[PDB]
């Protein structure tokens, strides 16, 4: 059993619908310290980490550190019905099932069956990035749908005072450049000079549930993974890596 | 022969578009006290009332009582067209169509061929509803929606304190409970404990053209049907009777 | 080579838009003047002149005048990429493709290969319209779809005080009318009654791409093609010339 509560229903129906985005089935780990949960799309090309620590949350109590297993699309067809100045909760009982409430302009009750979810624990080779970004959400989703008329995949060029996104086609190029006098580029740190690609299928389930102004910091090396971050209420993570094309 | 003028064309659009929601074809009673419409679904399990009186016309003009038969699709696709801050013209000559006028940036004039309907007449038994409900139109909308999530049908459940719409799944279960703590229900009286079921798929249908902040009254009791109300201009009414789920 | 630039990418791509409704491929001429373009739908019942003088561009620099071949949905699915607040910019190296830039958060490059297009030079007959028309896009877009509820082809109608767009059916029959008493009426001389007919598809192609309070002038005869202008940052012009029902 525990008790946990969220100000704010549609918020957390986002991350929900974000991380649904690659996610089927999912382990949600809860304890005193907080809610994290760690899975893979499918075709395991992207990892998930989702952290939800206890200061996010308006009333958290968690009487008994506990795992359980969520079906992700249930989940989000359940939240997707709560309205913005809900209340959501978020409860269990000595049953296996989520109590899902919202709380607004009525007391809105649903019950989720917890599943059994295969619990994979494997994680991280190196991680040598030698290349950091942090832009506007509303470039990089931008840049995954301009690439997307023009082919598969997109490749990330970080430079001296430049970074690069560009995909190329067969007649087609797309090319979308960001230096620090730009005002989508908020921050760029370059170790190397670094070239990477990557699925835009992926990049764009990625970056669908990703807001207006947000903020996203990208890592990555040559021919390796790409770390994609955003936070919540500045305390919770999203974390995507992704493999890149080779 | 009459001329009846209603300001907002898009406000009659949508009384016409909730009724047509249920209803194929419907005769109009043409009086000098107002307008009146009674029509069943084609499965007949809604009963539908509409009342227009005078007063919510800014210029009501009946020489020669009558009733009008009016195919209601097709109608709505007319009054459709008619735009927020249009004036309404429900004019009629000696002919047999409907002259559909909008007045605004211009005059718009459409010719709807008034048609033969099917005049039944037969209304009510019983009707000892022990359960009266006021609440907001979103609490509804949300509660049939949420329901649908779950199940074919949704059981209204009036008590105390507590009215309850609840359906129930083979794992899901949702549940929607307002007492007059909650900002969603405007009035309740519960003369007796009242239970009662509904198809999903006609409370839809009567709710969809329901506003934001509209107040919906219902009335029901056990095992018997459910009236559901809500006023036009402060003195127009719709009113669904639908029958219960046995 | 050329570099031609337009701040309000939004606003350039809704005028390519447009003109893409009717128009698959097209040859854009490029002078020191300004920008031109004439092309023929498929079925070459309409004719459309886009005018794009230099004092609408924030920049003009055109040395070597030149004639481009443009594929026009290739051309609209970039354009559609760019944002209201962005700068655009159109540049040509001595390669066979355009340069399509969108300057705003990020500086976001398209190239798009240019094509070989059909240049028939062919031109204009008597133009002896007996009427002009000017009115409120809204009105125009609202009458082509109404009366596209009940008929193949609109009648254009202009007499004395009044304009009068009207479509009939097999019972259905729409009628729009706009006297300068009228607010959607900016203009209306009459040299003579005049009737004609022009194709609802056509028309509806034709003000899709048309704003809200935009102004449009209509100037027709009887039996004969329909024209029809609106303006662009007050001085470019986008001219439509229809061919009549007979």
């Amino acid at each position: 059993p525990f008790e946990i509560v969220f100000d704010g229903a549609k918020e957390f129906a986002d991350l929900i619908a974000t991380a649904s985005n690659l996610i089927d089935e999912a382990a949600f780990k809860i304890t005193e310290e907080g809610v994290s949960m760690r899975a893979m799309d499918p075709s395991r090309v992207v990892l998930i980490d989702l952290n939800l620590p206890e200061s996010i949350f308006s009333k958290y109590e968690v009487e008994e550190p506990e795992t359980i297993g969520i079906n992700m699309d249930h989940f989000k067809k359940i939240l997707k019905r709560g309205k913005s100045k809900d209340t959501l909760i978020l409860r269990k009982g000595d049953e296996n099932f989520l109590e899902i409430t919202f709380e607004g302009t009525a007391k809105r009750t649903f019950r989720l069956p917890l599943i059994d979810v295969e619990e994979l624990e494997l994680e991280l080779p190196e991680l040598p990035f030698t290349a950091k970004v942090v832009l506007l959400g509303e470039v990089l989703k931008e840049a995954i749908k301009d690439a997307s008329l023009v082919s598969d995949s997109l490749k990330f060029i970080a430079k001296e005072d430049e970074f690069t996104m560009k995909a190329e086609g067969e007649t087609n190029e797309v090319e979308i450049k960001l230096t620090l006098e730009d005002e989508g580029l908020l921050d760029l740190e370059v170790e190397e000079e670094t070239r990477s690609a990557y699925g835009i299928s992926y990049l764009a389930d990625m970056v669908k549930g990703i807001g207006k102004a947000d903020e996203v910091t990208l890592r990555f090396g040559t021919e390796m993974p790409l770390q994609m971050d955003y936070f919540i209420r500045d305390e919770g993570k999203l974390t995507f890596l992704l493999a890149p094309r080779v």
